[PDB]
C-alpha cells in the first residue's frame, strides 16, 4: 500500500 509512496516522490 503505502509501497506506492515511493513512485509518489520519485515521478
Amino acid at each position: 500500500h503505502a509501497e506506492g509512496k515511493f513512485t509518489s516522490e520519485f515521478x
